[PDB]
């Protein structure tokens, strides 16, 4: 069938033809395969963006800071983009992007009980300083693409440190597409307020025969540049190993 040189030709020019720079880790039981035309990010570190939402979430649920059915409320105020502009559950703003429903959980949870959280889910750097609502997003925290392809792999199998109904209660939330009997669960990221701007697509094919392959995208998002860009590539790199 197709050679190795093949699909890392293919894979490379999807990124090349994006006119970026980025990698795609795939994970097959315990093996790393990278993916793209700038291996080397795949152990450097870059803040976490909208993907960070996949823990928060599970430790405000675990934590007793909301239920999956609370609706969190607009407060009335002008937002970023009008589909934030109204009430939802934590699993329609992990759909959405929804931050300022994460940044109230954030506020919920509070700084030292997060603090307490990131560490003992041992998430990338672990560090989220001193800003409960923005670590995130600007920094301190930050994770390499083999720790979010790692990170995806352990939500995947419930190995994470939380019930196992957090972790489904979750799981749940990230359910993007469904491909030939395949469902594709993922938490898309763009950290805007950092230079470069990086871009992720993190979590995992489940094929019709139950087995479960996680993946991370990470590539530089440049301005003029479509969020789809990361599901497009992420679609047709999974496509071209037959992941999907
Ligand atoms: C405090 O900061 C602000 O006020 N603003 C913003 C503005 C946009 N944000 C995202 N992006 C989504 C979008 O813009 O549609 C994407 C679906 C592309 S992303 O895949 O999540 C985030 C997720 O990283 C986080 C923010 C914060």
């Amino acid at each position: 069938h197709i050679s190795s040189q093949q699909h890392e030709k293919a894979i490379k020019s999807y990124f090349d033809e994006a006119q970026t720079q980025g990698v795609i880790i795939i994970k097959e039981g315990k093996n790393l395969s990278t993916y793209g035309n700038a291996l080397a990010r795949a152990n450097k570190e870059y803040v976490p963006a909208s993907t960070f939402k996949m823990l928060n979430a599970l430790i405000g649920l675990e934590n007793h800071k909301a239920t999956t059915n609370e609706i969190f409320k607009w407060d009335g105020k002008k937002r970023t983009y009008p589909m934030w502009e109204k009430d939802m559950t934590l699993g329609e703003a992990m759909a959405l992007s929804a931050v300022p429903v994460y940044q109230e959980l954030a506020r919920r949870t509070g700084l030292e009980l997060m603090q307490k959280e990131v560490k003992r889910v041992n998430f990338g750097n672990t560090n989220i300083g001193t800003q409960v609502d923005n670590f995130w997003l600007v920094g301190p925290l930050k994770i390499t693409p083999v720790q979010e392809v790692n990170f995806a792999d352990d939500l995947a199998h419930n190995r994470l440190p939380f019930k196992l109904e957090t972790q489904e209660e979750v799981k749940k939330m990230l359910l993007i597409k469904e491909v030939n009997g395949s469902k594709i669960y993922a938490k898309s990221g763009w950290g805007m307020g950092v230079t470069p701007q990086v871009g992720w697509l993190t979590g995992w094919v489940e094929q019709a025969n139950g087995k479960k392959i996680p993946f991370s995208l990470n590539l530089e998002m440049k301005e003029g540049m479509s969020g789809s860009i990361r599901n497009e590539i992420t679609y047709k790199s999974l496509e071209n190993l037959g992941i999907i």
